[PDB]
């Protein structure tokens, strides 16, 4: 429950799940990974070591995700869509994946 | 596959110890905690789950500490005096402390 590896592992697994489902959306510069808020919320409900908001709060505080002020998502423009999404930093995912694989 | 909790708990414990001993200096905006490099290195020697540099390298890669180029510390100003210090991000310490409390 109070195990940082669970949060770090979940971030790498979220990207792995989206890769597998062919739902992975990258920014144009490949700096960010965009995920639909409802998709993230249904995925973060699976592992009961914390709530959805507890997971998002920790990712935000550790700066693995980019958020708007007092929110868990940002407003982004991608392939004609100008709306809210959970913004995962590609650099953070790469660092955590490299750590997950050592 | 490193146990991130060892590194995270050690960051929290180091700050707590130094807070208690009044050996911490905060930045004016409370964004950073400044610690003497030798004090940090002496404390990081105690727990043998990694080397001092292995611990500092992980804190730097996860961005829990702010460093100068190819250094584990940074040059700063304290009451007009310029000196090197390990610069801990207060936000990183807060989330980790909250994680191991609740």
């Amino acid at each position: 429950v109070k195990d940082l590896n669970l949060y770090a592992k979940e971030l790498v697994d979220v990207v792995n799940y989206l890769m597998k489902k062919n739902q992975l959306v990258f920014s144009r510069n490949n700096k960010f990974i965009y995920v639909n808020t409802e998709t993230i919320k249904s995925m973060l409900e699976k592992r009961n070591y914390d709530t959805v908001d507890g997971k998002l709060y920790l990712w935000r505080e550790l700066e693995w995700i980019e958020c708007a002020e007092d929110r868990f998502n940002k407003r982004i423009k991608i392939d004609g869509e100008n709306m809210y999404a959970v913004v995962i930093k590609y650099s953070s995912y790469s660092i955590l994946k490299r750590l997950y694989l050592e």
